[PDB]
């Protein structure tokens, strides 16, 4: 059997040992047989799933509530009076009650339970996966590239200048050096002397590394001291806990009262047994006890509805502000458009301009010169364009799939078009100096394959404003003439009608050492943007949020891209980033409002950026994609990470990432987030509403006379009607179209207006006063029927149902939707309905309850009567549609 060796075995051991022991193969790597049968032995590289949930401690722990312990309380002590019927019915009603509660727990630990499976790059049969790192096994050979964090425990054999961060496992602000030397028994004592072990979690700040797999999952102390850290977490969210304080809030009031009406009853009164019943009746139902439940289940339906459309957020208290955003910066490859480079318009140095056809990275296309068709080595000017792209080139084709840089992709294609793919090899690549984002230009210095006697010639390629720098000639009908400052001039409004049309310019050198370079020309090398993206940003600040652009490139070219799409309107000013760099954060506040297109930047400065956007009254949505942009998304409240082309330390310490790069997603989450807080708002109102009511109508009735006809159990029923099924029916709802053109919600304001408050207060009243006509109608000159008591019953729920059914949107009648769409709101309708129908006639619960019969004209007058407060509120919402739109007329 292969044995699992410790860290510092591996640290003391060689690499030959360490290989000879695991059965490792360097080059190789491992087999499907083999990793199988290592998987079945050793598990998975997961931490170990030892978690059992007592289903009957959780249901037990359903109870000990307070006030369901006094009603039991009650129920026993009426069981000691010389009754039955009352004990059965509460104990019934609160069993009740705790299986309902019981599995709303169960639903909100299921939704709860609903991010993704950590992927990595592993070596095995000879090449290289992008596989998951749950199946990993201890002898694989794991590659580690800038960006990727360390899947396992690996025995490093081979480093380049890697530095790894590990401040998540020992609290070292400082990446230590990595090296694949044993060492020594006497100084692994400590964890920080351990520079030859890549473990588990850590992450890899810079450097290349491949080492071999040693220990996985359980076979570690520090993937103990991980799982114990990251398992057991409470991230509150904002919003629960504002809605818990709203929700004492209401508890305090009510219990208020409740202690009002109680001193009321008592002063002139008797009969203390049912009025102690009746008020803790009003207790269990005007509370809300699953307003968390509801809350979190709307929020995990939204978010599970925002992945389905591809859109993963972590951090749950983001989703409280997501929606909240106002400004959302982005770059311009990527997310705005998307990652494909054609070179179009060709201009030398000689003046001549060439249009190159066809579309996409194949040999498919011609270059066209004052109409010739331009092949080789006919032109010389364009030949040398073509071949200075060609020699200083890191991406590669293949199979019409590239790798590397889609900029450079696009001149191999152009050689590909004129028969100059076999060049690149025709050269030895000697000197290299890669393209960054400081310097913004990349150079080779090589020599020819076939004759290494001639000089030495290096070519430059980049922007235009850094290359021309280093291009102290230029080349005309052959000639080498010195440059002048007309010629520049010339070239800078060459550039200017490049960028009017939208294309990236790239300037081009070469010469016998830097510093002496003559240039070559420019190439117009066009983006196609993404569509859909257009009415996207068109119809996001139309309203609400404003869209910024952050592309590094030239002022013209970004201008053009957003002028395209839309982004630059009347009064819109643009900045520089030398501009950004020689000021601090109080003099950019001031022109952040107004600006929207950051050109020639870099996101060393996008933190900068960030501060200005936090000066003043805003939150910032970023968009960071590669490396050294993770301290950005950090720092801002929330960030946008893409998946395709994304590194770990940006995707693990950031927040909600969206996969298959598009604009739309973001705007998407947003809608859903506005949707989720409407449907909060919407139950809070509908809850609120039926509270008031029914406190309301049982002082009226419990004032000086006419008790109330609504006895506990019946008050009990409509507590489990306001608070069960149809409750959080209203909480997950499929969202309509109509947030994203109504402003963000400020942080600031609560969940309470004013016109919720009058809403909820015209639905009390017309249920008050529909009760009221009711018990005036049923009786006149009748002392006490129990007719009376069913009458008043099925009106109530019949009218708390109405109103629930015309709470289904706050924005949209009940005509624009239909009976589906979350047809579980019609499925509980449908089963109140059931149930009250069978508490109306069974003789068995006829003297459990207090209904006992009614009839066929009394229902029928009964629901020809209820829709008062659907024709009010339908009538309300149709008037306000009407000012809506007069307004928006003029
Ligand atoms: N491989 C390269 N060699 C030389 N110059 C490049 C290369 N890739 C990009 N550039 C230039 O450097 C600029 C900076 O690129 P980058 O900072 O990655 O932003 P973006 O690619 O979105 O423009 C580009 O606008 C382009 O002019
Ligand atoms: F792809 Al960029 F700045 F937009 F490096
Ligand atoms: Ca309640």
């Amino acid at each position: 059997m292969i044995p699992v060796l410790t860290s510092k075995k591996a640290s003391e051991l060689p690499v030959s040992e360490v290989a000879s022991i695991l059965q490792a193969d360097l080059q190789n790597g491992l087999n499907k047989c083999e990793v199988s049968h290592r998987r079945a032995f050793h598990g998975w590289n997961e931490f170990d799933i030892s978690e059992d949930e007592p289903l009957w401690k959780k249901y037990i722990s359903q109870f000990k509530n307070p006030l369901i312990m006094l009603l039991l309380a009650s129920a026993v002590i009426s069981v000691l009076m010389h009754q039955f019927d009352d004990a059965v019915s509460i104990t019934v009603a609160i069993l009740i009650v705790v299986t309902v509660a019981f599995v709303q727990e169960y639903r909100s630990e299921k939704s709860l339970e609903e991010l993704v499976p950590p992927e990595c790059h592993c070596v095995r049969e000879g090449k290289l996966e992008h596989t998951l790192a749950r199946d990993l096994v201890p002898g694989d050979t794991v590659c580690l590239s800038v960006g990727d964090r360390v899947p396992a425990d690996l025995r490093l054999f081979e480093a380049v200048d890697l530095s790894i961060d590990e401040s998540s496992l020992t609290g070292e602000t400082t990446p230590c050096s990595k090296v694949t030397a044993p060492q020594p028994a006497a100084t692994n004592g400590d964890l920080a002397s351990r520079s030859n072990i890549a473990f588990m979690g850590t992450l890899v700040r810079c450097g290349k590394a491949k080492g071999v797999v040693i220990g996985t999952g359980e076979n570690s102390e520090f993937g103990e001291v991980f799982k114990m850290m990251q398992a057991e977490e409470a991230p509150k969210t904002p919003l629960q806990k504002s809605m818990d304080l709203l929700g004492k809030q209401l508890s305090f009031y009510s219990f208020g009262i409740i202690g009002i009406i109680m001193l009321v009853g008592w002063l002139l009164g008797k009969d203390i047994l049912e009025m102690f019943t009746i008020s803790v009746s009003l207790a269990v139902a005007a509370i809300p006890e699953g307003l968390p439940i509801v809350v979190t289940v709307t929020l995990a339906l939204g978010v599970m509805r925002m992945v389905k459309k591809r859109a993963i957020v972590k951090k749950l208290p983001i989703v409280e502000t997501l929606g909240c955003c106002n400004v959302i910066c982005s770059d311009k490859t990527g997310t705005l458009t998307k990652n494909e480079m054609t070179v179009t318009h060709i201009f030398t140095s000689d003046g001549l301009h060439a249009e190159v056809t066809g579309v996409g990275y194949n040999q498919f296309g011609e270059v066209i010169v004052d109409g010739d068709v331009v092949h080789g080595f006919y032109n010389p000017a364009v030949s040398r364009i073509v071949e200075a792209g060609c020699v200083c080139n890191d991406a590669v084709i293949r199979n019409n799939t590239l790798m590397g840089k889609p900029t450079e992709g696009a001149l191999i294609a152009l050689a590909m078009k004129m028969g100059l793919d076999g060049l690149q090899q025709d050269y030895i690549r000697k000197a290299e100096y890669p393209f960054s984002s400081e310097q913004k230009w990349m150079a080779v210095k090589c020599v020819h394959r076939t004759q290494q006697d001639r000089p030495e010639i290096c070519f430059m390629k980049g922007a235009y404003e850094q290359v021309i720098k280093y291009c102290t000639t230029y080349q005309s009908k052959g000639q080498t003439l010195t440059l002048t400052q007309q010629q520049r001039d010339v070239y800078q409004q060459e550039k200017a009608r490049m960028g009017s049309a939208g294309l990236r310019v790239l300037a081009l050198a070469s010469g016998p050492e830097l510093g002496q370079l003559t240039f070559l020309g420019l190439v117009g090398i066009i983006d196609p943007p993404r569509t859909g993206v257009k009415e996207a940003v068109t119809t996001l600040i139309a309203s609400g949020v404003s869209i910024k652009m952050i592309t590094g490139d030239s002022q013209e070219t970004a201008v053009a891209i957003a002028s395209r799409l839309g982004l630059y309107s009347k009064t819109s000013q643009s900045v520089s980033g030398e501009e950004i760099d020689a000021m601090d954060v109080q003099q950019l506040s001031q022109i952040v409002p107004k600006v929207a297109v950051f050109y020639r930047a870099s996101p060393r400065h996008k933190m900068k950026i960030i501060k200005s956007l936090q000066k003043n009254g805003s939150v910032v949505a970023m968009t960071g994609d590669g490396v050294n942009d993770a301290v950005a998304l950090k720092a801002a409240d929330i960030g946008v990470a893409m998946g395709q082309t994304g590194t770990d330390v940006c995707k693990e310490a950031a927040d909600m990432i969206l996969v298959d790069d598009d604009f739309q997603t973001i705007m998407s989450a947003i809608e859903e987030g506005k949707g989720i807080y409407n449907n909060i708002k919407n139950f809070v109102r509908f809850q609120l509403s039926t509270s008031i009511a029914a406190l309301t109508l049982i002082s009226l009735a419990t004032l000086m006379n006419f008790p109330n006809p609504l006895n506990a159990m019946q008050i009990l029923w409509i507590n489990i009607i306001m608070d069960g099924p149809p409750a959080q029916s209203l909480g997950v709802e499929p969202v309509d179209k109509d947030v994203i053109r109504k402003p963000p919600r400020n942080w600031k304001d609560s969940i309470l207006t004013k016109n919720l408050i009058l809403k909820i207060l015209v639905s009390s009243i017309i249920i008050v006063c529909g009760t009221l006509f009711v018990f005036w109608r049923e009786l006149r000159d009748n002392v006490i029927t129990p007719r009376d008591t069913t009458m008043t019953f099925t009106c109530f729920v019949f009218f708390d149902m109405f109103n629930a059914l015309s709470s289904r949107s706050q924005t949209k009648s009940v005509f624009e939707i239909g009976l589906c769409s979350n047809r579980m709101f019609c499925y509980a309708v449908l089963g109140s309905i059931m149930g009250q129908l069978l508490v109306i006639y069974f003789p068995p619960l006829q003297k459990v309850f207090q209904t006992e019969s009614l009839s066929i004209l009394d229902l029928l007058f009964l629901l020809g009567l209820t829709s008062s407060v659907c024709i009010v509120a339908e009538i309300i919402k149709k008037v306000e549609r009407s000012r809506e739109k007069i307004q928006k007329h003029v």
